[PDB]
């Protein structure tokens, strides 16, 4: 994996979070159900400092691979090992009490996952329960489901208490209209004012080469409609790539992504305040 090369231009304002990444310690094994480890090396706290140094990263949202399935402890090893500048998001459901909640939430658990494609361990039939616990808790919820089902999901992502996170892009794999239903349903969404979208890991719906216009093009619709509502990521350790040839550069990957939204300010509150807000971190 490449963890060096050039800043990004412009610099990364100072409190900059990457909302989305996977860390990996040893003697974590993967869980049934899931894919497996990364087969190698294993990116974990060292490789991940190398990543935050080159793009003037800050802080750093460290959430649950599909790998480790319902057992959050590698997560919250990744966090404690990190230090101040990280926090958690990891996987609950029916059986989490409350005291489990506040066991999380002390040990930096800013929020829990729901994943409804292949590998994950909490799809969206349970997305009751781990919202209502969140609400509970005042967490997010990051929600990551195939996004040409949106319509199909909506009533009950209306009833979403929490804040959440819709992540990916919306992993809309086979691209939605800029003007369709879809995009009219996402914005109403956004306009409750409990919901975030994710500007992470653009490679894995586009169906374009670089620079992933298909992408771009209802990206630069969301981001100009709520600019107060995107937040970025990394999608390190990039683990649906398994050769050194096709691994992104993350310095131009979040060039091309932060020039989606409409103005500076947008790209400061992208890195800053709006994930201080989704994840309700002491400002910086």
């Amino acid at each position: 994996r490449k963890l060096s090369g050039t800043a990004p231009n412009p610099a990364f304002p100072r409190g900059a979070v990457d909302t989305q990444m996977h860390m990996y310690l040893p003697g974590y094994p993967a869980l049934p159900g899931g894919p497996g480890l990364p087969p190698g090396a294993l990116p974990g706290p060292e490789d991940y400092r190398r990543l935050m140094q080159w793009l003037g990263i800050d802080r750093v949202i460290i959430t649950q691979g599909n790998a480790h399935q319902r057992d959050n402890g590698n997560t919250l090893a990744c966090v404690a090992e990190m230090g101040e500048a990280a926090h958690a998001v990891v996987i609950i459901d029916a059986t989490t009490t409350e005291k489990d909640m506040e066991k999380l939430t002390a040990a930096g658990t800013v929020g829990a996952r729901i994943m409804d494609l292949p590998g994950g361990a909490v799809n969206l039939s349970e997305l009751d329960a781990v919202d209502e616990r969140a609400h509970a808790a005042d967490w997010m919820v990051a929600v990551q489901f195939d996004g040409n089902g949106l319509l199909d999901h909506l009533p009950r992502l209306q009833k979403i208490r929490s804040r959440w996170v819709f992540d990916h892009h919306g992993k809309f794999f086979k691209g939605i209209r800029t003007d369709g239903p879809e995009m009219a349903a996402l914005l109403k969404l956004i306009d409750r004012g409990n919901l975030w979208f994710k500007f992470a890991g653009v490679y894995e719906s586009s169906r374009k080469s670089w620079p992933y216009a298909d992408v771009a093009a209802f990206s630069r619709v969301i981001a100009a409609h709520a600019p107060e509502r995107i937040v970025w990521g990394t999608n390190w350790p990039h683990n649906s790539v398994r050769e050194t040839a096709a691994y992104p550069d993350d310095a131009r990957l979040a060039e091309l992504t932060l020039g989606w939204l409409p103005d500076e300010a947008a790209r400061h509150r992208a890195l800053v305040e709006n994930p201080e807000a989704l994840f309700k971190l002491s400002p910086v």
